[PDB]
């Protein structure tokens, strides 16, 4: 147990991926490549298993910062997931993934209200889930 290489012990979500990166790519380049990867990329969160095409990464917020449930209920991202969905993050050190969801509030593409996702709980799908018609 003295000096050993850990087999990437992290999620499988974007944070899991975006992390794999911080191990390779630098800071600037990194954010670019990864953001992209997560971009147009659907991710099923472990919240309750929901797929969201992350198309934006709000490198401002984090699973610890507070947001108002897209509608106005202000909860620190972590709470939203861990306390309302039972997804204990603890890895609130990464940004957010404001995803383009299919929660169409009205048919006709142009998508609905985004999904400020947790890199740590958004299991990488690779589905792309084209979605909408915009």
């Amino acid at each position: 147990c003295t000096d050993v290489s850990h087999k990437v012990l992290r999620s499988e979500t974007v944070l899991d991926f975006m992390f794999n990166f911080y191990h390779q790519t630098e800071e600037h380049k990194f954010q670019e490549q990864v953001s992209k990867e997560l971009i147009g990329l659907v991710v099923l969160t472990k919240y309750n298993n929901k797929t969201y095409r992350v198309d934006d990464i709000d490198w401002d917020q984090n699973p610890k910062s507070t947001f108002k449930k897209a509608d106005g209920s202000e909860v620190s991202f972590l709470e939203y997931y861990r306390k309302q969905y039972n997804q204990e993050i603890t890895d609130l050190k990464q940004p957010v993934l404001v995803s383009q969801p299919k929660r169409r509030r009205g048919p006709g593409g142009t998508l609905p209200g985004p999904a400020m996702l947790i890199p740590e709980l958004c299991y990488l799908t690779g589905l792309t889930d084209k979605m909408r018609n915009d």
